[PDB]
C-alpha cells in the first residue's frame, strides 16, 4: 500500500520497567498514527512506529513527557559545509529529523548550521558523519569544547 510508517527510537528514564513502560504505549497508542508502540525495558528503549502525517515525534515525546518521564535525548549543534543552494538543508532536515534516535533536526540558514536534538546512547556523531558523507556534504561540531582545551 502507500504510507510510510516511521520508527523512532530513543531511551527514556524513569520507567520502573513494568507498568511505566506500559504505561507508556498505551497511553501512545491513545493516537492514531501510532501504528505500534515498543519499548524494549530490558535496553530502557522506547521504540515508537507511526505515520509522519498524524501525530509527529515532538508529540510522541510530548506524551512521554506530560506521562511523568524524561527523554535522554540533547540538542547538540552542528555546523554545515554542503549546503548553498537553499536545498542540501531542506533535505539534511528532513533525513536527520528521524535518522535512529533523533527527536528533532531543526537547520538554520542565518550560520548555516544544524541543531540535532537526538539521544547519543542510541546513535552518535560517527553515524551523523557517515549519513551526511552519504547524502554527500560535509558535516562539522560547533566547536564541541567552546575553547575547553586545559591539558
Amino acid at each position: 500500500m502507500l504510507s510510510e510508517q516511521k520508527e523512532i527510537a530513543m531511551q527514556v528514564s524513569g520507567m520502573t520497567c513494568a507498568a511505566c513502560a506500559a504505561r507508556i504505549e498505551k497511553g501512545l497508542k491513545r493516537m492514531p498514527g501510532v501504528t505500534d508502540a515498543n519499548v524494549n525495558l530490558a535496553t530502557e528503549t522506547v521504540n515508537v512506529i507511526y505515520d509522519p502525517a498524524e501525530t509527529g515525534t515532538a508529540a510522541i515525546q510530548e506524551k512521554i513527557e506530560k506521562l511523568g518521564y524524561h527523554v535522554v535525548t540533547e540538542k547538540a549543534e552542528f555546523d554545515i559545509e554542503g549546503m548553498t543552494c537553499a536545498a542540501c538543508a531542506n533535505r539534511i532536515e528532513k533525513r536527520l529529523n528521524k535518522i535512529e534516535g533523533v527527536a528533532n533536526a531543526p537547520v538554520n540558514f542565518a550560520l548555516e548550521t544544524v541543531t540535532v536534538e537526538y539521544n547519543p546512547k542510541e546513535a552518535s556523531v560517527s553515524d551523523l558523519k557517515e549519513a551526511v558523507d552519504k547524502l554527500g556534504y560535509k558535516l562539522k561540531l560547533k566547536g564541541e569544547q567552546d575553547s575547553i582545551e586545559g591539558r
